């Protein structure tokens, strides 16, 4: 189970400068609020690195997989945590009038939005979940 | 902010069986386990009517609204629930060897899943997607 927010916002700089702004992953830290700093640094899809991550008061050190490079449109990036929590950061990058539009989709697991007992309610939707597709195979 | 759990599970009938089933709303009762009954019932996108939901041990009713209608693919709703709760559905029908999968996307928002206080979570991660974008904005 993940929890996904997105939200974008609009820049007076071109597609291009933003998107090589995002793309520059060693400067993640000046400002995305979860990325406190890499701990490994080459750049594409399956470039693995250590980070360490700041999400709801817990820092946890995430061994981050970038899972998508489409340059000038978005890099979006996968990561495991120590409790095998998972984590999600996804970057993209639109035009429109005057600029650009930045949209930053940040993914979290029950563990890292709760702690070890957040899989309380994870299991219980799954089982929710798994529950429904049998009764269903069950009754048709 | 939603979490969502999606899973599939293989059924040895045929994919026109499958979506006939599945898009049979009144009988939805029968085997998904969060819709407890209805309260109101015509069938297409747009069609408003009210149930009972069971999520987490939490009843509560909701308005749902079918959002996606695509025979023999697939049916989607999200319904509004009491406390501003935001709830998701999302059935798909593919076919495969011996009959059809049948995948169901489950989606809960925070005042759904913890009760009123599940949207501070949703509203520190909210805070820092926007604090995230602000900075990038300050530094470019």
């Amino acid at each position: 189970m993940m929890a996904s927010v997105e939200l974008s916002a609009d820049v007076p700089i071109s597609p291009q400068d933003t998107w090589d702004h995002v793309s520059e992953l060693s400067e993640l830290g000046e400002w995305l609020v979860i990325h406190e700093g890499w701990r490994s640094l080459p750049l594409g899809a399956g470039v693995q690195i250590v980070g360490v991550a700041r999400a709801m008061g817990m820092r946890n050190r995430v061994t981050w997989r970038v899972t998508k490079w489409d340059p000038p449109h978005e890099v979006a990036m996968t990561g495991s945590g120590k409790g095998g929590t998972k984590y999600g950061v996804t970057l993209t990058v639109r035009p429109t009038k005057g600029g650009s539009a930045l949209g930053l989709r940040l993914e979290l697991g029950g563990r890292a939005l709760f702690g070890p007992l957040g899989s309380a309610a994870a299991r219980a939707v799954k089982g929710d979940v798994e529950k429904s597709l049998k009764q269903f195979a069950e009754l048709y």
